[PDB]
């Protein structure tokens, strides 16, 4: 079970470690008391690596992320979401034990987003990890990836091939684990 650390999530002194419930009743961003009270707003400038991290007490072989934004600064399950990077494979990280970025793409216009760490972890129960986060933007994007909330479950062992990946897409996984160019994801 993990969480992200950086960038700084909404309402970060109540958010857990647990995936999205199996139901589909907390997505979008863990609804609760409040899911949307701003910690710290992040900033980013078009084009500046921003860093992402994460904490927990397993990576479950890692998995497969995305990095996403809505213009919703409190997003129901109608919200429009659009991907600015995938990582298929090796996301959180590899291994438990005792180094990802993103970068907000030309064609973002300056304004305030949620922001959206969506994961899918490889082994283990079929779940769905999402924390979101307040973006401010200062001054070609699929639609998000959703599964093991909606009735579409993903299969376990293997690090998921996004349908609709994006231009931006990182691999930081065992390519013995990494599902097939084209597959079905769920
Ligand atoms: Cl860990
Ligand atoms: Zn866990």
């Amino acid at each position: 079970h993990m969480m992200m650390a950086q960038p700084v999530p909404y309402g970060k002194d109540t958010l857990n470690n647990s995936p999205l419930a199996a139901d589909g009743s907390d997505f979008p961003c863990k609804l609760r008391s409040n899911t949307y009270q701003v910690t710290e707003e992040n900033t980013a400038a078009i084009g500046q690596s921003m860093p992402l991290s994460f904490i927990g007490s397993a990576v479950h072989g890692g998995g497969s992320c995305q990095v996403s934004l809505t213009t919703d600064r409190e997003p129901t399950k109608d919200s429009k979401w659009i991907v600015i990077k995938s990582i298929e494979g090796g996301c959180p990280a590899n291994v438990d034990g005792n180094k990802f970025t993103y970068t907000i793409p030309e064609g973002i216009e300056p304004g305030k987003y949620t922001l959206a760490w969506t994961w899918f972890n490889r082994i283990g129960n079929r779940e769905m990890y999402m924390n979101c986060a307040p973006l401010t933007v200062t001054g070609n994007f699929p639609p998000m990836f959703v599964a093991n909330v909606n009735g579409c479950t993903t299969k376990e062992g293997v690090d998921i091939r996004f349908p609709n990946p994006g231009s931006i897409v990182e691999y930081a996984g065992d390519k013995s684990n990494l599902a097939a160019e084209g597959s079905q994801a769920c």
